[PDB]
């Protein structure tokens, strides 16, 4: 099944943050309405934040997270969780190799903000 | 925080099912747009299904689950999880006593159907 | 990534219930420690419960859900959610065709029981 | 029900990161085995990261997140989500006022690392 794709309420600000846990340099691309809206690049094996930014879901509300290492797409796992019918978390994990820890690039999207 | 309240897409069919794990008789009430739409009553300490039904979220999409034992409201815990940005689960747990297993009445709402 | 596999606490009773939403007959197989422990078969396009049963996670705690239609494995989506650090839900969705509603066979595993 | 408490596997490294979305200064305290292990303090209404750190769950695996503003405990909401039976997210939201957006202090715990 497709992973890393989330439908957020339209024209809503959200945060996107990425953590790295791999020897390979992680390239995280965030698309809004199928167009790049943010790109984070970094390397860490200690969960360092390689990027964080505030974006707007726009008219479509479509947000997609892509993760690649040296141009090769990583395998993604994702899900959305809503707490008290208000607080949203769009979660993404990714695997660039064979150990399957799926934490090589961890992306967290949260809303609402403010 | 409020628990057991979920905003579903409008006019969408969904399933609601309740399981019981308590000495006390569980009364599960499901409200749609603040009006009763289903009521399940049963007793089991072996996770028996005390009720299952198909409902429609209506114009408001507001769905609220209430659980009580002998007229006394149980304490609720809940959350919504979305898989592959399509499959939805609105989950509710409830505690009628002091052991805090929160499974006395377990309610699962799922959509889409068909 | 692998889906439908969950590690439950050892020797713990859990419930497993399956719902069907497809023209095709759904075959849900539940494995505990890689050995069949339950099999549900049914057909419904109205979220009917095609099976529910209480199982024990055993010494390994490994539980895997398989879904197939006419012998063909469906594509699975899954996740585990824990509420108040006590109530557990192991969720599985499955797609047997091309519309991607992933509800053809919906499986819910819950614990603790009693 | 109690919120903000999570049982992680013993002696496992995990990351904890906090975001702020409130006029009030957020004080996030992380306890491991009931003893303070990290404290973040900051103010932002734009989801700024007020802290991030790597901790070890220790022998007990008990991790608890506390959030307060000017010494007053905020109301918490939380849940744990596991993807592909490997990637873990312990999520916490908090409300310091009356608008109930529960994002005043957002805390994300993730593991495994490396
Ligand atoms: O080479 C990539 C590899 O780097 C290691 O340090 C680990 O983080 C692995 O999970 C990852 O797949
Ligand atoms: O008396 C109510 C009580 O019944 C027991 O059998 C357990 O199921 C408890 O969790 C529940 O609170
Ligand atoms: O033929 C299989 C097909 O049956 C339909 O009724 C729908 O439930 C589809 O989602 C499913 O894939
Ligand atoms: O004064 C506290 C208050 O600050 C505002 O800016 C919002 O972030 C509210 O959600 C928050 O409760
Ligand atoms: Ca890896
Ligand atoms: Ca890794
Ligand atoms: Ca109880
Ligand atoms: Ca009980
Ligand atoms: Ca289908
Ligand atoms: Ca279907
Ligand atoms: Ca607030
Ligand atoms: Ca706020």
């Amino acid at each position: 099944a497709t992973q890393g794709v989330f439908t957020l309420p339209a024209n809503t600000r959200f945060g996107v943050t990425a953590f790295a846990n791999s020897s390979g340099t992680q390239t995280v691309n965030v698309l809004v309405n199928n167009e790049t809206a943010a790109t984070f690049s970094g390397q860490s094996t200690n969960n360092a934040v390689i990027g964080t930014q505030v974006l707007n879901s726009g008219s479509s509300g479509k947000v997609q997270v892509q993760v690649s290492v040296n141009g090769r797409p990583s395998d993604l796992v994702s899900a959305q969780v809503i707490l008290t019918n208000e607080l949203n978390f769009a979660l993404v994990g990714s695997e660039d190799g064979t150990d399957n820890d799926y934490n090589d690039a961890v992306v967290v999207i949260n809303w609402p903000l403010g």
